């Protein structure tokens, strides 16, 4: 079909139960792309939902969102493909764990590494969507830089609200329990993965490390707020952008 005609691939970039992410370049522009290929439900009304997501996801454009080019259908049973703006290979995560002492966070690129995040969250939220999928592995850095959230819309649990986990029902509110642990793992480094997990399991149980709290007061404050158990205590996108920690 059109993706083997028109794209050579290049790698595999993600597999989830979702679909797939392909790196992949066209032939006729010669720039490399980010192709993410879903198989389309056989039943009729969620089809629908489908491309209905697909037509509200295409209109978006902000500085915190992947860069969409092209969407198409493909007969094997049928395949969606979503072409968007290749990322560097080096995400959130990777970032995170290149940099594991104090000295290599510094409170300024780390601040506005997650007011990117939160801007971007904030915009989809105005719009009436949720994310749904904030975690480090699902952010991105652009080749010039700047920070995408990453695949959302059509795994660990760890970053995950717990109404999202028990199948409750749920609103904008599950990203701000999502962006909590993000910000309190951006100021706080770890030398090991185990290290990392017995200490956000803990921060999830609002149970702190000692020296976060004295370090970084305020900010502390803000994430036993986006923490709350119950959502609808959880400050909306907004209020978080408009803190005071951000004010340099
Ligand atoms: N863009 C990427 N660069 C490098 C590696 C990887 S791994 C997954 C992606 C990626 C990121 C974002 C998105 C996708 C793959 C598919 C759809 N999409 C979105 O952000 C959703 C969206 C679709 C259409 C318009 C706007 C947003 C990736």
């Amino acid at each position: 079909g059109r993706y083997l005609t028109d794209f050579e691939p290049i790698q595999c970039l993600g597999r989830g139960g979702f679909g797939v992410v392909f790196e992949a370049k066209n032939k006729v522009d010669d720039c490399n792309y980010a192709i993410k290929r879903i198989r389309l439900p056989n039943r009729e009304l969620a089809r629908e939902k489908v491309m209905r997501e697909v037509k509200a996801l295409a209109k978006l454009e902000h500085p915190g969102i992947v860069r969409y080019f092209n969407a198409w259908l493909e007969k094997n049973k049928v395949y969606l493909y979503i072409q968007m703006q290749l990322c560097r290979k080096e995400n959130l995560k990777d970032w995170m764990n290149g940099r594991c002492t104090i000295e290599e966070r510094e409170r300024s690129v780390c601040l506005h590494i997650f007011l990117q995040i939160a801007e971007a969250v904030e915009f989809l939220h105005s719009k009436g969507l949720m994310h749904r999928d904030l975690k480090p592995s699902n952010i991105f850095f652009t080749m010039d830089d700047v920070v995408k959230v990453g695949d959302f819309g059509l795994g660990t649990k760890l970053y995950m609200s717990p109404e999202q986990i028990h199948g409750n029902s749920y609103s904008h509110k599950v990203d701000i329990f999502s962006l909590g642990l993000i910000l309190f793992e951006l100021l706080y480094p770890f030398s090991t993965q185990m290290e990392r997990v017995r200490t956000l399991t803990d921060v999830r149980n609002l149970k702190f490390p000692p020296l976060f709290t004295q370090k970084y007061p305020c900010e502390y404050v803000m994430v036993q707020d986006m923490l709350s158990p119950s959502p609808m205590e959880r400050p909306e996108a907004i209020n978080i952008i408009e803190n005071a920690v951000f004010e340099d």
